[PDB]
């Protein structure tokens, strides 16, 4: 899960 990519596009 990369949490990351919640912060990254949205």
């Amino acid at each position: 899960g990369n949490l990351w990519a919640t912060g990254h596009f949205m």
